[PDB]
Protein backbone atom coordinates (compact mmCIF):
# COMPACT_ATOMS: atom_id res chain seq x y z
CA UNK A 1 0.00 0.00 0.00
CA UNK A 2 2.23 2.59 -1.23
CA UNK A 3 1.12 5.95 -2.66
CA UNK A 4 2.32 9.66 -3.18
CA UNK A 5 4.66 9.19 -6.21
CA UNK A 6 2.54 10.08 -9.12
CA UNK A 7 -1.27 10.03 -8.31
CA UNK A 8 -4.30 10.69 -10.00
CA UNK A 9 -5.61 13.32 -7.76
CA UNK A 10 -2.46 14.89 -7.58
CA UNK A 11 -2.14 14.75 -11.30
CA UNK A 12 -5.53 16.57 -11.23
CA UNK A 13 -5.20 18.90 -8.30
CA UNK A 14 -1.81 20.12 -10.83
CA UNK A 15 -3.65 20.34 -13.31
CA UNK A 16 -6.48 22.09 -11.97
CA UNK A 17 -4.32 24.46 -10.90
CA UNK A 18 -2.67 24.33 -13.60
CA UNK A 19 -5.24 25.34 -16.40
CA UNK A 20 -6.63 27.86 -13.87
CA UNK A 21 -3.11 29.43 -13.34
CA UNK A 22 -2.97 29.78 -16.94
CA UNK A 23 -5.81 31.96 -17.41
CA UNK A 24 -3.84 34.41 -14.82
CA UNK A 25 -0.72 33.39 -16.70
CA UNK A 26 0.41 31.68 -13.16
CA UNK A 27 4.01 30.25 -12.95
CA UNK A 28 3.52 29.24 -9.20
CA UNK A 29 0.99 27.24 -7.41
CA UNK A 30 -2.69 29.19 -7.09
CA UNK A 31 -5.25 28.16 -4.68
CA UNK A 32 -9.04 27.08 -6.37
CA UNK A 33 -11.65 28.65 -4.54
CA UNK A 34 -14.64 26.16 -4.41
CA UNK A 35 -17.03 28.72 -2.76
CA UNK A 36 -15.96 31.89 -4.86
CA UNK A 37 -16.70 29.76 -7.92
CA UNK A 38 -19.80 27.91 -6.05
CA UNK A 39 -21.21 31.55 -5.28
CA UNK A 40 -20.37 32.35 -9.23
CA UNK A 41 -20.57 29.50 -11.47
CA UNK A 42 -22.30 32.28 -13.91
CA UNK A 43 -18.59 33.56 -13.87
CA UNK A 44 -16.19 31.39 -13.00
CA UNK A 45 -16.38 27.84 -13.75
CA UNK A 46 -14.17 25.13 -15.19
CA UNK A 47 -14.86 23.83 -18.53
CA UNK A 48 -13.33 20.91 -21.06
CA UNK A 49 -14.30 18.30 -18.68
CA UNK A 50 -15.98 14.75 -19.49
CA UNK A 51 -18.89 13.37 -19.39
CA UNK A 52 -20.56 12.57 -15.59
CA UNK A 53 -17.89 14.62 -14.33
CA UNK A 54 -18.29 18.11 -12.97
CA UNK A 55 -15.89 20.49 -10.91
CA UNK A 56 -15.32 19.83 -7.76
CA UNK A 57 -12.54 18.76 -5.26
CA UNK A 58 -11.13 16.17 -7.32
CA UNK A 59 -10.09 14.68 -3.95
CA UNK A 60 -13.39 13.04 -4.30
CA UNK A 61 -13.76 11.97 -8.13
CA UNK A 62 -13.32 7.88 -8.46
CA UNK A 63 -9.98 6.38 -9.31
CA UNK A 64 -11.70 6.10 -13.31
CA UNK A 65 -13.57 9.37 -12.69
CA UNK A 66 -10.08 10.99 -12.18
CA UNK A 67 -8.34 9.30 -15.59
CA UNK A 68 -11.07 10.82 -17.79
CA UNK A 69 -10.54 13.87 -16.33
CA UNK A 70 -6.56 13.26 -17.23
CA UNK A 71 -8.03 12.44 -20.52
CA UNK A 72 -9.97 15.20 -21.13
CA UNK A 73 -7.05 17.44 -19.35
CA UNK A 74 -6.24 18.25 -23.71
CA UNK A 75 -9.86 20.18 -23.19
CA UNK A 76 -10.29 21.25 -19.94
CA UNK A 77 -10.09 24.87 -19.43
CA UNK A 78 -10.52 27.70 -16.52
CA UNK A 79 -13.19 30.50 -17.38
CA UNK A 80 -11.98 33.35 -15.48
CA UNK A 81 -15.18 35.45 -16.26
CA UNK A 82 -14.61 37.72 -13.24
CA UNK A 83 -11.58 38.32 -11.96
CA UNK A 84 -12.15 40.71 -8.84
CA UNK A 85 -14.23 38.20 -7.92
CA UNK A 86 -11.11 36.22 -6.54
CA UNK A 87 -9.50 38.90 -5.36
CA UNK A 88 -10.41 40.20 -1.47
CA UNK A 89 -11.08 37.21 0.22
CA UNK A 90 -8.52 37.15 3.30
CA UNK A 91 -4.86 37.76 1.29
CA UNK A 92 -1.81 36.11 2.30
CA UNK A 93 -1.84 32.51 2.46
CA UNK A 94 1.58 31.93 4.97
CA UNK A 95 2.45 28.19 5.68
CA UNK A 96 4.59 25.47 4.23
CA UNK A 97 6.17 25.22 1.16
CA UNK A 98 5.87 22.48 -1.48
CA UNK A 99 8.49 23.15 -3.72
Amino acid sequence: GSSGSSGLRKQVEELFERKYAQAIKAKGPVTIPYPLFQSHVEDLYVEGLPEGIPFRRPSTYGIPRLERILLAKERIRFVIKKHELLNSTREDLSGPSSG
